[PDB]
């Protein structure tokens, strides 16, 4: 995350790391055998982690359980990034506390203006590299679909909406990748991607989560 902030100790209890030896990719746990992450996120071997802050520090709250099964969304385009959305089914099922907790799935869509929350592990520079080791956080509004498709000439899907900041300064950066992006408690959308992090009039492009939670449902009712 560029141009945010410490978001604490889980402060965000339903962010995952995805880790494959280390971290890779963020996700949202879903539910307790159920993370959701994006589909170029996808990895055999990933390593679900819970309750994580510091990712290179073993603090005590924990969860580390392996996939039994990694369900990218069956009309994933890797080139155009559209339906960027992948289900992970946890080997045992994760123990929800208060450091550890499911987020919800929208029932309707957020809108152009709405607040979310977007938080990760992901490169915390615009014009450089630094990995933070404690999860960070932003806050950014949805911007207008016009705004998202002006920024992204034809790029912009109806499964992808962009949050940020036009004048850029905060956005999601690598390894922020399959994050959350909650919005008043729902999870509305998942760090998708961006023509790099930070720029300005270049904001980053989210998976509309609102429009997967029928096959998210359908899939995780028979896995
Ligand atoms: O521009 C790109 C890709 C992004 C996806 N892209 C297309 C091409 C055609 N249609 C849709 C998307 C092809 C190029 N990248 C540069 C930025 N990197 S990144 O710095 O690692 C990165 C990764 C994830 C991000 C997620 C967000 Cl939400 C914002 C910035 C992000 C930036 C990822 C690849
Ligand atoms: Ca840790």
């Amino acid at each position: 995350i560029v141009g945010g902030y410490t978001c604490g100790a889980n402060t965000v209890p339903y962010q995952v790391s995805l880790n494959s030896g280390y971290h890779f990719c963020g996700g949202s746990l879903i539910n307790s055998q159920w993370v959701v992450s994006a589909a170029h996120c996808y990895k055999s071997g990933i390593q679900v982690r819970l309750g994580e802050d510091n990712i290179n520090v073993v603090e005590g709250n924990e969860q580390f359980i392996s996939a039994s099964k990694s369900i990218v969304h069956p009309s994933y385009n890797s080139n155009t990034l559209n339906n960027d959305i992948m289900l992970i089914k946890l080997k045992s099922a994760a123990s929800l506390n208060s450091r550890v907790a499911s987020i919800s799935l929208p029932t309707s869509c957020a809108s152009a203006g709405t607040q979310c929350l977007i938080s990760g592990w992901g490169n915390t520079k615009s014009s450089g590299t630094s990995y933070p080791d404690v999860l960070k956080c932003l806050k950014a509004p949805i911007l207008s679909d016009s705004s998202c498709k002006s920024a992204y000439p034809g790029q912009i899907t109806s499964n992808m909406f962009c949050a940020g900041y036009l004048e850029g300064g905060k956005d999601s950066c690598q390894g922020d990748s399959g994050g959350p992006v909650v919005c008043s408690g729902k999870l509305q959308g998942i760090v998708s991607w961006g023509s790099g992090c930070a720029q300005k009039n270049k904001p980053g492009v989210y998976t509309k989560v609102c429009n997967y939670v029928s096959w998210i449902k359908q899939t995780i009712a028979s896995n």
